[PDB]
């Protein structure tokens, strides 16, 4: 449970301040717009994503976290045993689904067409809030298939605003500075 108001914009600039106030405004959820938070390891991504989640929370809006690796396992299973349906409501019900740390972990490429159903269900119907550490043009190895990576991303990207994040990981900054 992070907010927005324990993020050090300072030790981040790679974020404008400015555009994640937009983003607590709610807008993007009448919009249909998907968020996507994109760099290495550690500088904010998962934290802003919570950020907005917790503001969703606190005006109203039904709102869920779970990672794509997760997301993807636990769809099957509930297909294997006949009821996929009933965990795909699961995740195309809430008004603001978080899929976190998209692309550390290829997914298994049999199960990968999961995350294409819950991003088609939502797609231009409730936000999703993704985090990722790859580039899109990565996204058919991660999926392992190169062809269902343009059609996900053709409609997650549509309604979408993009946050490229860089800088050093702030969990070897505060590494450093107990050390230092
Ligand atoms: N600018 C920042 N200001 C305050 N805390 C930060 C900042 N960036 C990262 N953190 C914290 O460092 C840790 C890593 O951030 P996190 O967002 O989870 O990394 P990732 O981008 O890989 O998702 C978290 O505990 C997060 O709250
Ligand atoms: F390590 Be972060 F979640 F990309
Ligand atoms: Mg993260």
């Amino acid at each position: 449970r992070k907010t927005i108001d324990t993020f050090d914009f300072t030790a981040q600039p790679s974020v404008d301040e400015r555009r994640i106030r937009e983003l607590l405004t709610l807008s993007f959820i009448d919009r249909k717009e998907n968020i996507l938070f994109l760099g290495p390891p550690g500088i904010g991504k998962t934290h802003l994503a919570i950020s907005i989640g917790m503001e969703a929370i606190a005006r109203g809006y039904k709102t869920y976290f779970i990672t794509a690796h997760d997301l993807v396992n636990q769809l099957r299973r509930a297909d294997q045993e006949g009821k996929l349906e009933k965990k795909l409501r699961v995740f195309v019900k809430p008004t603001v689904l978080i899929i976190d740390e998209m692309g550390y972990l290829k997914l298994d490429p049999n199960s990968a067409h999961y995350l294409f159903q819950v991003i088609a269900r939502r797609y231009e119907h409730a936000p999703i809030i993704l985090t990722s550490n790859k580039s899109f043009g990565e996204w058919g190895e991660i999926v392992g298939d190169s062809v269902l990576a343009t059609a996900m991303l053709d409609r997650l990207l549509h309604h979408s605003i993009i946050f490229n994040l860089k800088g050093e990981s702030y969990r070897l900054r505060e590494k450093r500075l107990q050390e230092e």
